[PDB]
């Protein structure tokens, strides 16, 4: 099955905008860029890159095609959620044999997922379905970090379960945690998903029906339906990276200072970073506000020392930042 996630597939109504906040504000490279020159004639798309996370951001160039039909329905949004994979032939067939769509069969493969994303399966490097040219940028060596150190899916009520069920069989990422998180008087239910070598971690939300909607209900009215909340970036520094951000421009979530008196925290306090630990140390976390019209997709940053997994503590807390942000 999947060992890691080879980029991930961004569909905008303006690669200019969104291409120019995640290079400008966040930092990345563009790498490599594909489009009619290179024989890709309904849509661009620029590979961008940071450590080791890869983008590929894609806007259509004519109305009517699936891009334009996706972004229309969704807005920005991450639309491929991209497998690596030793064996991609054997990926694809445990994931049919899991009752995954055959979306486009080993010519790399494409397969679905939760909502209308896709899963395309890659040797475990550029996708593979478009040619690409090269940027200088492509031609060096990248740092290990940031790396991706989850994705956040945002499902329909009662679909937690079938969900996690699915990507267990269909990628063999198996339950790692659970959490039920009350905000006012909204709820969500939380499963997060990790392979055995840890290179894939999803958290799956889905909002509490029998409590009253909230930021999750939100999510999923703006996008249209299920798909990818946030990205979560692992960094070595992160009270210096939200420092250099802000610098750049980027708006992070607020947190009150009630919240640190509770509690280096001075230093937590002045970037609003949160901090949480589980059985083998610290974690460290923040929100970006999203960058997007329909205020859906949005990025996280962490930084882990020690910790392995997720804390019921920052949860809570990321989830009053985005309440308090949503009012
Ligand atoms: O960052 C996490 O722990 C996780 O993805 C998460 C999901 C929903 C709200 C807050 C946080
Ligand atoms: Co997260």
């Amino acid at each position: 099955p999947p060992s890691d996630i080879a980029y991930a597939e961004l569909y905008v109504a303006d690669d200019r905008e969104a291409s120019g906040f995640l290079v400008d504000s966040l930092g990345f490279v563009p790498l490599a860029v594909a489009g009619p020159a290179t024989g890709t004639h309904d849509r661009r798309s620029t590979v961008l890159r940071s450590g080791e996370v890869t983008l590929v951001v894609t806007q259509a160039l004519a109305p009517d095609t699936p891009v334009a039909r996706y972004v229309e329905r969704h807005g920005d949004s991450i639309a491929d959620l991209a497998f690596g994979c030793d064996d991609v032939r054997s990926c694809f067939d445990r994931a049919v044999l899991a009752g995954a769509e055959a979306l486009q069969a080993p010519t790399f493969a494409t397969v679905s997922g939760f909502g209308d994303i896709r899963h395309t399966l890659v040797p475990a490097l550029l996708p593979p379905d478009r040619d690409w040219a090269l940027l200088p940028a492509a031609t060096g060596r990248t740092g290990p970090r940031p790396l991706l150190d989850h994705v956040a899916v945002c499902l329909e009520s009662g679909t937690l379960r079938s969900t996690a069920e699915f990507y267990e069989a269909a990628f063999d990422m198996p339950y790692y945690s659970s959490e039920y998180i009350e905000v006012g008087e909204q709820a969500m239910d939380m499963i997060f998903v990790r392979n055995a070598g840890g290179g894939i971690t999803f958290t799956l939300i889905e909002p509490d029906d029998t409590r009253v909607p909230g930021q999750i209900d939100q999510f999923l009215s703006a996008h249209d339906g299920p798909g990818v909340q946030h990205l979560a970036f692992l960094v070595d520094d992160i009270v210096g990276s939200v420092r250099s951000l802000g610098d750049r421009g980027v708006a992070f979530l607020r947190t009150p200072g009630a919240y640190y008196d509770l509690l280096a925290i001075e230093d937590l306090r002045e970037t609003n970073v949160l901090a949480d630990r589980d059985e083998w140390g610290y974690l460290l976390q923040i929100f970006t506000r999203s960058p997007y019209p329909r205020g859906t997709l949005f990025y996280e940053y962490i930084q882990r020392n020690g910790a392995r997994g997720f804390g019921s503590s920052n949860i809570k807390a990321l989830a009053e930042a985005v309440e308090r942000e949503r009012e």
